[PDB]
């Protein structure tokens, strides 16, 4: 019950900006914004997206995002009623925050429960005048979807953050005040991360008239640093960034040297007048507190509103504070000439441009700077130089200003991160890129981008850091092979419920020439084979020779097959363990029970390899009379009844396949008799040995004496399903350890494989670990129809590495977590600054089928009971089609909130006899409610 | 040009809340709130202040402030157009911020230019829809008066703060979020003060309907900790507080131990559900980081919303975090059962109640707690105990919570300030309380309150710290005598222009028995007399005896009169200097030239007293023939022409008063001749000595020889107007130092009093420093009609101390700064916690004649050229009556915010030939523009 206090201690390390995302005018994501900036593309257009070009006399040109009617409500657990009565700014900001989190190499599970603070800056409540003009019942949810205090809070609620979540409103410099607050809270010890951001969308056509009446707005696009500048043009943004401590960041765009804020005071030129002295003092203070040499600034992201009273004062302050001592012109610029003035999102726009500049390492061109302003002497003395074309920013410090209306100025400094990429051993060999998304098209675009960056391993690591999200959040799971000879790509929708992973190990018969030869490309496989060959060398076996240059005649013998099959199984187990696949169950077929022991932790590499060696040695050295085996189609009981003395049933493969083994003459007589009637009999290459029969009495004992001094007894976990001891005898002491006794019993007694395959669930993902998919048909027939089956190798395949990668991609697509990068040396974090951005992929990989309400200009001017209860409950939540939604998703995952729980309880009482408490309602699924109503 | 960087260094000292003010439901100020809380008065009433009791079905009862239609626009420099288009919340908050600043012992001049940050918390933006339903031109000013980012900024702009000014919106826990930001910024070193505050007024009934639709509101008043609680009732607050470093605070209500914030995260009970674990963890973290023993908390200001889901969880968290180890019940309470739920101003309500509990040292009662909630086990186990009646809180720590909707919790701890008052030497003697205000009634109420606290000197010091504000801000200047035998009270409206304080020193004839006897009550006067008597004792003069037990016969001699008059003049000069009155000019009548030198710094106490002693000794010892003097009504030229040899004109008193002096026989003949015709001749008691005549040739030389070895030569400042050397000879070397030559010349040559009184301005404030108002009539006639005249003493007065205090009160009322507390030992700051609050006085002392626009319910549903130019300019600003406003107040002082300057310039060009730049327009007065148009 007692709660451990948190260690709130001041932080003295570096603060790194890790992820960036946002919607910008004529740019659906950061990549489009970068492309438009670097191609001198003006993002301020004229159309009727918001209102007619001239409605109420407002300026025709504006900066508008592509769309604000799109949102993935189901992903964020917000119901239709709540989503409809929610600000489009909040929806776009939630999407952008998720995209930024993914961009920084973080995920939903990694950021859940962390001490992260949210510092959204928003100031536009026009969606409370349009939605209230015709207020009707069911619009109360606006309280939780439209209040400006709900912007960060929702981010805290969805991502499960537990840090200060506050909303700021500092006019046109709020985004940098949020950054300052995040720096203040990070350097004291309250939080380790920050979600500083900001959104601003234009809805009311009368606010532009308000801004025009004060002479704020100009005629044309913002003419930053231009003599003809007469105002700014409004813009829209939905941007967000993620800040983390530099020591724990997996990607570092840059470092936050420091940010500071100040005010102008009682100036005689009016409240809406910039104070050059205040800005100059703020700059001097920020550059002196951190001891930053102001002459080191390479680029200066100015607050270029384009007015005749703002640009001269800002330039004068910059010249007095940062150009004192500079021996070369200081490159100034702004993003307001490209996409206009974002109002409460100007600071976030400047931050985005600074990050783009320090990521692409090139300064975006500045538009509309034709004639220098005569009132800006710095442009004629050589102190200032507007960057009118792409300039190669190599490295250093970049300063950003944000002068909000009213005199509340803000400054910040960012230090570029110089960790240029170095080649990885990978990026030239095939790799398995696994990911997840909300839509098939989104995942296809993600795979296309991954192929575009097939030569980058840091990008693959950043993608993988968030590629293991649960199917509930990202139901579309997919996998593709980069740097592959043959194209491969799989995408499947995986239900919320997680299926169980079962490792199925094959026995004898998987031998062939070249087994595992291709898989030598992987370092881990070769290392495992070498560490097994070193073990087996002192016993007169050169595993490497038999595996690489071995021939069919060599594999005809008894030893090399056993040795090679065990080596392949152990190496594949090592590959899977390195890749991070934990098996929920383990089953094997005699000779694959040593591999099962190894994978279960009950045995070791030495123990397993030597157990197989001892088995083969005991079989060969003893003069066992020649025998034969074969898989007949007779049923288990039929085989047991029909087998005469001398021939018995070795293994119970499946429902209609049983292995008969016995002496050569009696076996041949059985073959003739069975072929006489209608029965399918298939002979198996057992090297003329009848395993699991009375003939194995003498070998088994020998094996025991062979392995008593080598196999240490260890416990057997319940995951590993025995296939040598009957189910009813699992509780006996002999079925507790995989000692020499267990090996002898397995080598002697029958193989009950059908029972072990029965114990498997009805939808388990069973992976056949073996040199070849020997028991594919047997396993598929035994399991059923709902069980996914994959083989890690294919016989005589031209390339087995691709087969292995495709098999594991199929396994991932069906919902098994794994780490494909575990087969290669780990990437050192933070990654190089050359790693592409992952935000664009997520931005274009959303589920946006539904269109939600947006403010309009016209609003600113003035039968089975079970199915019955199912439909009633679904309607209460707000789902038109109850059957459409998943049956394993809890109610809380949709957005059920207090009032809906009581309504559900009352509806159930009025409809059926159930009486359910409120708490249990939010954690019960549709399938569960159907089960209880049936009960 | 270079700017000195600020020393941004972390602060480790204490932070103290110094001021408090605000409007509360049914409470015009903090005093009314305290009275209502301590008398179990419910502040939630039912009436039609906002809307009908039941309009749209909203709850009838609400918490509403007295009025929101009142504002002193002229005081804050906001024009009529801006004030009309300004949120009433912002206006009330500006008034409350000024009241809080005054309460903490600060003033406008002291807080101007300081590094103070403003952290207003406001969420309500309902006045935007009402003002936009019928939008028309001239409403563009809402951008600078209605935007939420303009709430702190205006406070920064008016008070001239230069620190982070930000607006916060965290919902019901925004006030403690601003306190957290203020603590964060104060401790980093950016700021030295903070104006943390927040306002919330209800305007739209549809908002109440929206809240009701979410089940937020209940039926009756907030039943905090009551089993029948079912919701909260909306309230209104406009409170604000001032925080300062404890070392520089002049008043300390308490100390901010620390505040912290946290979030709830992804809770399964919905976003609008309190998280007990989150609140408990926040409490544990805050009490562990500061090492505060949670068992030391005496009172706990809980966030008692009164809901069935909020109170139980908050109480459980409090019990788990702060009641672990407590051996006595922990007294919990809330300010929501008294005045309801303030929404975005609940934390400020809690802070107000905490500062009231720790100021009055009594815990206010909690209302409506009839039956303990059965879900709160702490109330039955003895761990918790709601304070249902006034409880004597002695001292310790008080904790406040603020759980905002959405899950953003906040905690803060305050340590009481225990500095109980100790008696001052004053508080039983008469004192001069001087103050200023905006209205006569307000100043009368202020004086009534001061009389109520006549026994408190710390209260007087707190009032005096802000009693020297310029007449522009507070035109009504007043003064009253506390602890006075006779009631005195003066209140006058002083123009913006500052008048000159001229000292006038009288000469001979001010003698009388008991001169200065009453003024011995003042410590400084007695000390000065003692330090002069010690000087004059070695020369055979016992000043104390002549001044205390001296008789008429003693004063008939020559020495005692001169000695006593000089002693009184020097003691009054010391009294004035200690009080802090700097004279812009000094003039004196012969014998008052030594006092003028002393007050001007050209002489010392020793030098002046010995100069008078030497004058009297030279006059007496030499056998000067008997002479006589008298002030005739003749003019200067007439006296010069009509005087025969042997009788001359000594001093030019006024225009029609000249002093004739000469030998006894010739003087008597002159008396007979003048009385024969029509002329008024008044004889002056000069001890039968004819001063300023040829008879003084021998004495003067002696005086020179007497004073050559004593008086060191020092420069004479231009403030002192010589009345012994003609104007045309002021530049000569003799008129440079007050050496023995100057004394001899003054004692010999004539006195040019009238000429000295001509250099005095036409509206100067001349203070007659002397034992009696001898030259009252002469000076009044000489100066004119617009000059204020005051005498510090009255002859034969029953009490001179009261006369002196009344004289200085009259002087202050006309606009001369002074410090009446300089005559007593300085009060040690911070003051005792028993000092009453000054916020209430200022709150009820505003100029609220004009009524401004307020949101309405109906809006939520859908000829000389000089005078011509004067009227045009006044109309441009928005003044209906141009002549009404002061002619010496600059345009910037009335609210000009650019744009209007361009309009003024264009109007002047279109109306007259003037072409004035924009910058000069905001610093030019009406009288100045009239002068230029005339030119
Ligand atoms: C009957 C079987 C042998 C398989 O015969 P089938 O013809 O029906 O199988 P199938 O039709 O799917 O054949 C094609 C698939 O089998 C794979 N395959 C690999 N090697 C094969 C081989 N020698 N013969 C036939 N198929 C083989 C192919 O790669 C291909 O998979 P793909 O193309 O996808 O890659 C099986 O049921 C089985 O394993 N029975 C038990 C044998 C056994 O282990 N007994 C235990 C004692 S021997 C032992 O374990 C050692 C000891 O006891 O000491
Ligand atoms: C005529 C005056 C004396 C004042 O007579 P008036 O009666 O006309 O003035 P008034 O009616 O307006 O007010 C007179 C105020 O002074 C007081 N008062 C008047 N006559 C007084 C007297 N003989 N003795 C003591 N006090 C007297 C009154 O109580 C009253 O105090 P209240 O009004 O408070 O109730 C003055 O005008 C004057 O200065 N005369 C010339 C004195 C002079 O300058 N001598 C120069 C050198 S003598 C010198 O300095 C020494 C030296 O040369 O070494």
């Amino acid at each position: 019950p007692p709660k451990t206090p948190n260690v709130v201690e001041p932080y003295k390390g570096e603060v790194a900006i890790c992820g960036l995302s946002g919607r910008y005018p004529e740019s659906a994501n950061v990549g489009e914004l970068e492309y438009n900036l670097f191609n001198k593309i003006d993002m301020v257009t004229i159309d009727n997206r918001r209102w007619e070009p001239g409605y109420l006399g407002t300026p025709e040109r504006m900066g508008k995002v592509k769309t604000i009617t799109d949102f993935d409500a189901e992903f964020f657990g917000v119901h239709t009623k709540g989503a409809q009565t929610m600000d489009p700014m909040l929806r776009n900001l939630l999407e952008v925050v998720y995209e930024a989190i993914v961009d920084a190499g973080e995920s939903l599970e990694s950021m859940k429960g962390t001490r992260t603070g949210v510092y959204i800056g928003v100031s536009n409540n026009e969606v409370d005048t349009a939605y209230m003009k015709n207020w009707t019942d069911d619009d109360a949810y606006m309280v939780q979807g439209c209040h400006h205090s709900m912007y960060p809070n929702w981010i805290s609620f969805f991502f499960d953050f537990s840090g200060p979540s506050t909303a700021y409103n500092t006019a046109c410099s709020t985004s940098l005040v949020c950054l300052d607050a995040a720096e203040r809270h990070l350097r004291m010890g309250v939080i380790d991360n920050a979600i500083v951001g900001g959104s601003n969308f234009i809805y009311r056509p009368a606010t532009t008239k308000l801004f025009m009446g004060m002479n704020f707005l100009g005629s044309s696009t913002c003419k930053a640093f231009d003599e003809s500048g007469d105002g700014f043009v409004r813009g829209e943004v939905a941007s967000a960034i993620l800040l983390k401590k530099a020591d724990t960041a997996k990607r570092v765009y840059c470092t936050l040297v420091g940010s500071m804020l100040n005010n102008d005071g009682n100036q005689t030129n009016g409240i809406l007048y910039p104070n050059s002295e205040a800005q100059e003092q703020l700059m001097t203070d920020i550059y002196s507190t951190h001891k930053i040499d102001a002459n080191e600034v390479k680029y200066f992201e100015c607050h270029g509103t384009g007015t005749q009273a703002g640009d001269p004062n800002e330039t004068r302050a910059i010249c007095n504070a940062v150009c004192k001592g500079k021996k070369d012109p200081l490159l100034i610029g702004s993003i307001k000439s490209n996409l206009g003035h974002g109002e409460t999102a100007s600071g976030i726009n400047g931050i985005s441009k600074v990050i783009i500049t320090m990521h692409s390492r090139q300064i975006p061109p500045n538009l509309h700077f034709k004639n220098p302003n005569p009132k800006i002497p710095g442009l004629f003395d050589g102190r200032l130089k507007v960057v009118t074309e792409t300039t190669p920013f190599d490295g250093g410090l970049i300063a950003i200003n944000s002068f909000g209306m009213g005199g509340t100025n803000a400054h910040a400094i960012f230090r570029s991160f110089d960790k240029r990429a170095e080649p990885h051993p990978a990026s030239d060999k095939p790799r398995l890129f696994t990911y997840c998304a909300r839509t098939e098209e989104g995942l296809q675009k993600i795979f296309e981008e991954a192929h575009k960056h097939a030569s980058n391993v840091e990008f693959h690591a950043l993608c993988q850091e968030s590629a293991n999200t649960k199917p509930k959040s990202l139901p579309y799971r997919g996998a593709t092979i980069l740097n592959a000879e043959g194209e491969y790509t799989e995408i499947q929708k995986c239900p919320s419920k997680a299926r169980e992973v079962w490792f199925v190990y094959s026995g004898m018969g998987s031998q062939w020439v070249g087994m595992g030869r291709s898989l030598m490309a992987l370092d881990v496989f070769r290392q495992s084979i070498e560490e097994t060959a070193a073990i087996l060398s002192p016993f007169g076996v050169d595993l490497m020779s038999l595996l690489m240059d071995g021939t069919e005649d060599k594999l005809k013998e008894i030893m090399p097959p056993f040795i090679c099959i065990n080596a392949i199984q152990l190496a594949l187990t090592d590959l899977l363990n390195s890749m991070g696949i934990v098996p929920d169950g383990l089953v094997g077929h005699s000779l694959g029970e040593v591999g099962c022991a190894y994978a279960d932790g009950c045995l070791t590499r030495r123990e397993a390899i030597l157990s197989a060696f001892w088995r083969a040695k005991a079989v060969i050295d003893c003069e066992v009379k020649p025998g034969k085996m074969a898989a007949v189609e007779l049923t288990w009981e039929e085989a047991k009844r029909l087998c005469p003395p001398g021939v018995v049933a070795a293994c119970h493969n499946s429902q209609d396949s049983v292995t008969i083994s016995g002496g050569a003459q009696e076996m041949t007589k059985f073959m003739a008799e069975l072929s006489a009637q209608g029965v399918t009999v298939k002979e198996v290459n057992s090297n003329n040995i009848s395993y699991h029969s009375s003939f194995m009495t003498e070998p088994a004992a020998y094996l025991k004496k062979g392995l008593e001094k080598e196999i240490v007894p260890k416990p057997r976990s319940k995951k590993w399903i025995s296939t040598s001891i009957p189910e009813e005898r699992w509780g006996n002491p002999e079925a507790q350890t995989a000692d020499a006794s267990y090996q002898a019993n397995n080598l002697l007694s029958s193989v009950l494989f059908y029972e072990g395959l029965q114990k498997i669930p009805s939808n388990a993902i069973a992976i056949e670990i073996a040199p070849a998919g020997l028991l594919q048909s047997v396993i598929k027939k035994s399991l059923g129809q709902d069980c996914t089956i994959v083989a890690l190798q294919k016989r005589k395949s031209p390339n087995n590495l691709e087969v292995f990668f495709s098999a594991l991609g199929k396994c991932y697509s069906h919902g098994v977590p794994m780490n494909p990068l575990g087969l290669y040396p780990a990437v050192q974090f933070p990654v190089s600054i050359d790693t592409p951005m992952l935000s664009s992929m997520v931005s274009e990989a959303w589920d946006h089928s539904a269109k939600w309400r947006v403010p309009l200009v016209e609003e600113f001017e003035y039968e089975s009971m079970v199915d019955q209860v199912l439909r009633a409950v679904g309607k209460v939540l707000g789902i038109k089609d109850v059957s459409s939604v998943d049956g394993d998703k809890e109610f809380i995952d949709m957005g059920v909130d207090s009032l809906m729980s009581v309504e559900i309880k009352q509806a159930l009482e009025r409809d059926a006899g159930l009486v359910i408490s409120t708490k249990d309602t939010q954690l019960m699924t549709f399938n569960t409610l159907r089960s209880m109503v049936k009960g």
